[PDB]
């Protein structure tokens, strides 16, 4: 199926062989410092090994979303470095700005995450091309004026792609995202779930990010921290659907999950 | 889709709303006893007041499978008029034995669940025939040279249809369900698994009986009381599929994902 795998430095990411599972990796600063403070960094670390243990292919480390420039990379960079060096796995950066990602890479961080898929600050796709990183393009917008929601996201993403391509971008290294959660209403967010499998006409591996999100919470009627359920369905969906990746908080339910998945759909 | 709902007594299941759950209930028999004793059906009647308020729409009690003819009634009987009498649900009763079914009717039972699909005791359609009650007819077989794992399924359901019908069973009062675990290899398991849609084409509702069954454990590597994710998975699954019904263990747990799955493929 796909007949070329991630290249991520010094780690080969599968595509065929199982869902690769994303560990998203929660930042919480240090209120009395800017920096790389041993609190932050080493919860950080700890962090990344209890994911690494669980089932986690690649650890997403984002530093400002839930800010300034300077901070993002003074709060940012230590962590590339420590769990670089101390957990063997690649590593994602979850920023939309260049510079960010230039510094992050530079640091030991090996794929792209951009929530706003080049859109933001095309300059992004550059770096990615200057260090040959995969990016992922994730569908978002600043608005909600939908023509139709799927074929607009379709489109979108295309324009994402074009920027990404006309920078040198290889189709290689270009990952999507439908970005669940962003720039839809809940019902919007159900529909697409409902249709991921349109994102495999172009041609390019998909990732999912629906973990706890508020379109989880609408639907169950469910807070944050009681949404393991509804997020797994949302995993069992997308890799059905065609899912090369997902991204998730509970690693060890959601790569048993996803295994479960590969074995019965036969990935 | 539905045009009919499933009559069952006192109680009304609408097929189009929702995935119906249905709660196992696991019989502890008294070693000092034969009967109903206090400890068993206080347990009983216990363990079906947390399905019903996990979320469970039917309660399913078998008192042999994992047995005499006599001991079958003795123990199965007094369960369920107790929850019968204590807990608003209707009750399926899961055994492939004609007198047994009787005599669980009349004591309040109001689904038949028979895991040889008519072809135990035909007798048992009769029964279902005789007082109107759906009848779950489940696939198995008492040997596995199959010639074309899911062609042999359809043919095999099918052989019970013929008998349920020509017992008097109407068309409404007739489920399916694969039998996945029964009479198949771990990898027949996952090819079911992967092909459930067809059992569509025959007409029907289906329900589905994954729960923590030993195939989980072969992909997962996992025993018993781990298989909670692999489970979901099996669910997930089976709803995107078709599945009217899922037959399982941990309801709190499995009505989540299925009241996600059905907000997202919009049931
Ligand atoms: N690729 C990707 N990145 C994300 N960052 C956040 S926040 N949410 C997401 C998401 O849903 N997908
Ligand atoms: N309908 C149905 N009944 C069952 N009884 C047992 S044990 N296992 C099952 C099952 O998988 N389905």
């Amino acid at each position: 199926k796909w007949d070329y795998d991630l290249r991520c430095g010094e780690y080969t990411l599968n595509l065929n062989e199982k869902t690769l599972i994303m560990g998203i990796l929660n930042v919480t600063p240090d209120s009395f410092s800017d920096g790389g403070s041993y609190n932050e960094v080493d919860a950080a670390v700890r962090h990344a090994k209890e994911m690494r243990d669980e089932g986690a292919h690649i650890i997403d480390i984002g530093g400002e979303s839930t800010v300034s420039v300077e901070e993002e990379i003074k709060r940012v960079v230590p962590m590339i470095q420590a769990v670089s060096k101390e957990v063997k796995l690649p590593i994602s950066i979850d920023t939309y700005k260049a510079e960010v990602a230039k510094q992050a890479i530079e640091a030991g961080a090996h794929i792209i995450n951009d929530i706003w898929g080049a859109k933001a600050e095309p300059k992004i796709a550059e770096v990615a091309a200057h260090y040959d990183v995969p990016i992922i393009l994730m569908h978002n917008r600043d608005n909600m004026n939908y023509r139709n929601l799927m074929a607009d996201m379709i489109a979108d993403l295309y324009d994402s792609i074009k920027i990404a391509k006309d920078a040198g971008v290889r189709d290689e290294n270009i990952i999507l995202d439908p970005g669940i959660g962003f720039a839809k209403t809940p019902e919007q967010n159900l529909e697409a779930m409902r249709n991921l499998e349109q994102l495999n006409v172009l041609g390019y591996p998909v990732l999912l990010g629906t973990s706890r999100k508020s379109f989880i919470g609408h639907v169950l009627d469910l807070p944050v921290e009681e949404r393991l359920e509804g997020t797994g369905a949302t995993v069992c969906l997308g890799i059905e659907k065609g899912c090369e990746f997902v991204r998730v908080h509970d690693v060890k339910e959601m790569s048993r999950m996803a295994k479960m998945m590969d074995a019965m759909i036969g990935k």
